[PDB]
């Protein structure tokens, strides 16, 4: 039913199984691991929940301003355990990033701020609500109020996407069914999650923090700076024992192919990697090819690479490639694409695009954004999305909610709901029964 309840079940079933392992490379370029079992992380979460209840009531917002690490995870889970609506943000980094933080805090109006003692002095100016240094609590002392609906707000004029447990669970059902379709929607026994994505991004939170609990497997986590410093670390950590499930944007596939150092890869066997999602940015076929052409020499399988389309307003996932096959690439004439039409062209020529199966859940339609009517196959329009993973709106923003989540189709085709539809702002088309993403409709 909810993340707190599923964490409790993880403890009941496998209290001594390793849940989260965080690798810090600041003090040793080989990495220092710190791990928690399910029982350890649950205890820490209960201790955070007890603290936050002293400051905030059920349904209040709890902003999280903490560096990447285990304290972030227990702050987020502890907020949920106490029935608070968590608001995951980044540590204060300066510049625009700090004015984003200030604007989110004024929008979400939190009654508690969860942080760490190391950055406490940087956090206090950014927030009167009590500020709790999570690492200074007695997190491992021996020791519910959760909601069943709204879990957290995902910001990314600040508009906080309201994400419910129903949204999360529906999106995980959709993801597990699509990613693992070739094994009957059953993940392998030795799956593990590996992520360096920041927890204040949708994919980093959903994969790094939520998925271990919902799927019931351990996670191996590090920070984005550790990856950027030495990109081979991503491959080293995915090559740990078991079948890794990871994710990154297109730029990081390119950077790893271009900058991972061969000697850091010596002896790695990438042939057990289950899935590497490529998502949150337009997926470039040329980048996927450079990545697989290099890392197939270490046994990476091309069917492990899964382009993934989505957005925070849909929790995270909308569509992905067919399980058990490498990405399908199709080619289209560029002059016609600029004119709004998809015209196939010879393999390799024109514009290469990833071809996605139309998802069975959620559903996708290509819609003319000025007439609210579905486009014929081949005509470019806005991608509209419908399904139980689609959020119910932006926090305390009725008007922006109507504009973004209130799409309504004129004369919908058979089997297509009138609405409400999430208007993604993304442009795309359907061609030969496959789905394609081009860009943004504003363009």
């Amino acid at each position: 039913l909810s993340i707190p309840s599923m964490l409790r079940q993880c403890v009941n079933l496998h209290p001594d199984g390793t849940a989260f392992t965080y690798i810090d490379y600041e003090r040793d370029s080989e990495g220092i691991s710190e791990s928690l079992t399910w029982s350890q992380v649950y205890r820490r979460t209960l201790n955070v929940a007890a603290e936050v209840r002293r400051h905030a009531a059920i349904g209040d917002r709890a902003v999280i301003l903490a560096p990447q690490g285990l304290d972030y995870i227990v702050a987020f889970l502890g907020a949920l355990q106490a029935g608070l609506i968590a608001v995951p943000l980044s540590a204060p980094l300066g510049g625009a990033s700090d004015e984003r933080v200030d604007a989110v805090v004024r929008d979400a109006k939190p009654n508690v701020v969860l942080t760490t003692s190391a950055i406490m002095g940087d956090v206090v100016p950014r927030v009167s609500p009590p500020t709790v240094a999570v690492d200074q609590l007695d997190l491992d002392s021996p020791i519910d109020d959760s909601l069943q609906t709204t879990a957290y707000l995902q910001y990314t004029t600040p508009a906080g996407v309201m994400i419910t447990y129903k949204n999360i669970l529906a999106n995980f059902q959709q993801m597990i069914s699509a990613y693992f379709a070739d094994t009957g929607a059953v993940p392998p026994l030795d799956l593990f999650i590996m992520s360096w994505l920041p927890f204040y991004h949708d994919m980093g939170l959903v994969l790094g923090v939520c998925a271990p609990i919902i799927v019931g497997c351990g996670a191996v986590l590090t920070s984005p700076v550790a990856f950027l410093q030495r990109p081979a670390r991503w491959l080293q950590l995915m090559a740990r024992e078991g079948q890794a499930f990871s994710a990154a944007p297109n730029f990081a596939f390119e950077l790893t192919a271009a900058k991972a150092i061969d000697d850091d890869l010596a002896g790695l066997d990438l042939g057990r990697i289950k899935t590497i999602l490529c998502g949150s940015e337009r997926v470039h076929p040329a980048t996927l090819k450079r990545f697989v052409d290099r890392f197939s020499r270490f046994n990476l399988r091309e069917f492990a690479i899964r382009p993934a389309y989505g957005l925070a307003e849909a929790t995270v996932y909308v569509a992905t490639s067919q399980a058990g096959q490498p990405p399908e690439i199709r080619y289209f004439e560029p002059h016609e694409l600029s004119a709004g039409q998809a015209k196939p062209c010879a393999t390799g020529a024109g514009t290469a695009l990833v071809s996605y199966p139309l998802p069975q859940s959620p559903i996708v339609r290509i819609v003319d954004p000025n007439t609210n009517t579905e486009c014929p196959p081949g005509t470019i329009g806005e991608i509209w999305v419908h399904g139980d993973n689609v959020a119910g709106g932006y926090w305390e923003k009725p008007d922006e909610t109507e504009r973004t989540f209130g799409g309504a189709l004129v004369a919908p085709s058979a089997g297509t709901p009138v609405g409400p539809w999430l208007r993604t702002g993304d442009s795309g088309f359907v061609s030969e029964d496959k789905f394609f993403i081009i860009g943004r409709i504003k363009d």
